């Protein structure tokens, strides 16, 4: 697949700042060399300059707003430059609140694109719903037409012009979803396989009604927003806010293995490796492996093998 | 729901004495607290105090026989007292020969319940069967009405009468099964999934058969008694007889959830927690904290995520 | 069923030696003992005394030629002997090039087994395809008919003639397959179910294809060829070429309790276990105690309980 990779060091979508390393170590840990070794044509835009915004104070109970909605309308316009090329938008971010701008600028190019959430959490609090205030935990409530006249005016989003509706959004992982977030999940018919139709369902079916609820009307283009605490935290430890009971390293391949088999893929996102995190070096090597690994296999990578397309045997 | 929460601080079921250590470390992680958080009614009716039989000889084999039948006897009526209250008695034990009781006082004001037995043991030695003399591996041979002219007259237990037939109850969980057990299971026609049957058909399956066979023919009042060494101990490490290979924490709350979901949850036993055995701290924490959501998520906790009957969007 | 163990430490398939301390190992942990302990008939046909061949320089780029093609020459006549005796070989080994020998033997005197490759990998790279240049990745390119006139003379294996087609294997739990293997996969139409397979069809439905796939036109004799990597690390991590995301305990078991269940089994091998490699001693024992645990499964031991026919309720 033909590559266009994007370094988005962002952190004040949340507390921790050890977040806005995430590019540095997927990179170090080989990505753009491995994608290579792989039938991938890779172009690395490099990481976003992010400037900091010192005069940023809250909105209400919104922190770093005019910080965080720079950065995803920065991330929203390098997306659409990496689309217009017409290359797969690899997004290695930092907190979640960049997909804001990740699938604003790919809806720009794609208007018709289908998201698949892979979360412990669905990251729908409006500004007013969310109890901690950090904006990595609302980037839906932004991009949600449905939601359009609930989201309040936060400083730094005005540019913000919702993309998606809520029929054209998958979860999978779900596992820690807020009263009000769920709320909204029931009320506009959002679909979602949570761990526990995850447990019922098996990761095979999961996967057959997820592609078939988005693709079955008509192909589309699809946004991959990955969220490495979707997985268990006994495989992405180095995460700011796990939760016990996830998505298996097999499923997790599993997911990403049929997402490249569509030949729809053309929006990731590998969000909030934060290295700062793990308890010890091996738990950070565990986090950074395993996004590497999900990502590999988002463009290829096949647990069964891969050939070219030549005579072995010769 | 509404609880009825008791307190059953007994070990005598087995060797290992910081069994009776349960009910303390379970209401310390908050259990109470958080089922109030709950739409949950909750009456806690105290711990048990189960006074010493300093006279207790063995019974051939059986151990602590006098000691044991009495503290049965004891939580029998306690549990009659909170069904006769309306409520989901939530029994909080050391080893699960308080089942015997719990089991016994449920069915006097509820004859027709079924049983749902989650474990990686059996527990229907007789005590001419048993080996270990452990009356926590002998609960359920007391209580099946065939099985009646087989037990012998222990002292202690003559109060007891069988109340539960062989086809009205299911075990989830099985891996580790002596012989006579077996030859019992097979012969008296009793319904299991194994961990065998849960590789081959899924947890999903496995309930969707357990509560089709309990409820099939009629609703009836279930009585879940978790053993927390049915799950693996990756999950519960510190308890008496942990075995490998066992049911994943996602299980574990699948289990519960649906058996909430059926409205009919009105006894359960949370057994076999020994704090005193865990290597570390940790594995301390990691069993304590296994066995509150798996109690959470019989009452309503689900992973999807709860939201009150209001607006939330306001 | 009636079992004829013979142990084979070899480990000149591969660099590391301290393979070549299985057999020792696995008979230290009780397996003899514990196969006794059921309803088998064992024969202990002792450890093959393997002679070193001080001048075996490498053929092109394969190692210890000559070594590995004697350990496997003398290995085949003993799994005859003991499928002459009435008897299921149970090849204790060190690395699994001795496969070619196992497999070699056991078909002399049952010419239509079927085999089922439990594996991380398809050890099919011939010496043409191979880059590590050892043996134990390259057994099946030498029993394969189909790939006669692909495999150079090597010396050391003149004695060989392929003896299994494409058609007659399985391979489960592949996750580490080379490109020219991979090719030879999909070339020789090979029945595979890679990780992938099994985390979309569940190994419940992948055992039943398995066994319908060989066993569906006619009864035939099984050899199961047992590679513990094939096993997650985190359940064999004692063993030189580890890869994550593999079959689980449960899954391990399940797949052999299957393939006893059949009456057909006829020849087994627990192949690659190095204690040398073990982190620690428990890394070593959990690694031993699994090989011991899938090995009493393909002769019996069943998770839901086993009993011997008589009257224990006496
Ligand atoms: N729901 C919590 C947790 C947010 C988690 C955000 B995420 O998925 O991007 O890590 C909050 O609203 O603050
Ligand atoms: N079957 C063994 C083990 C007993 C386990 C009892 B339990 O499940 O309550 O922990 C015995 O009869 O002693
Ligand atoms: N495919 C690699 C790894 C070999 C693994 C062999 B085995 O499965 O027997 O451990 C090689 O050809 O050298
Ligand atoms: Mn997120
Ligand atoms: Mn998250
Ligand atoms: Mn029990
Ligand atoms: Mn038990
Ligand atoms: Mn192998
Ligand atoms: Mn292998």
């Amino acid at each position: 697949r033909t590559i266009g990779i994007i370094g988005a060091p962002f952190s004040k979508g949340q507390p921790r700042g050890g977040v806005e390393e995430g590019p540095t170590v997927l990179r170090k840990a080989g990505l753009l060399e491995k994608l290579k070794e792989q039938e991938c044509d890779v172009k690395d835009y490099g990481d976003l300059p992010f400037a900091d915004i010192p005069n940023d104070s809250p909105f209400q109970i919104v922190k770093n707003p005019r910080s965080v909605g720079k950065a995803s309308e920065q991330l929203a316009g390098k997306v659409a430059e990496v689309k217009k090329n017409g290359r797969i938008s690899l997004v290695l971010g930092g907190d979640h609140s960049l997909a804001i701008g990740s699938i604003s600028g790919h809806a720009r190019v794609h208007p018709d694109l289908g998201v698949i959430w892979v979360d412990a959490h669905t990251d729908i609090n409006t500004p007013l719903t969310t109890t901690s205030g950090n904006l990595h935990g609302q980037p839906v409530s932004f991009l949600l037409k449905e939601l359009k006249g609930k989201i309040p005016d936060v400083p730094g989003f005005s540019w913000v012009t919702p993309c998606i509706s809520a029929k054209d959004i998958v979860y999978i992982g779900l596992r820690d979803v807020n009263p009000g977030e769920h709320y909204i999940l029931k009320t506009l018919g959002i679909k979602y396989f949570s761990m526990t139709e995850v447990d019922r369902l098996g990761i095979g079916k999961v996967m057959e009604e997820t592609l078939s609820y988005l693709l079955g009307r008509k192909k589309r283009p699809i946004h991959l927003s990955f969220d490495v605490d979707g997985l268990d935290p006994s495989f992405t430890p180095a995460t700011g806010t796990p939760v016990v009971g996830g998505l298996t390293y097999r499923e997790g391949l599993y997911i990403t293995e049929e997402i490249y088999k569509t030949g729809l893929l053309s929006g990731l996102d590998i969000m909030e490796v934060n290295p700062s995190l793990g308890k010890t070096p091996e738990e950070v090597t565990r986090t950074v492996n395993t996004a590497v690994a999900i990502t590999l296999a988002c463009f290829g990578l096949a647990r069964e093998g891969n050939h070219k397309p030549i005579d072995y045997l010769n």
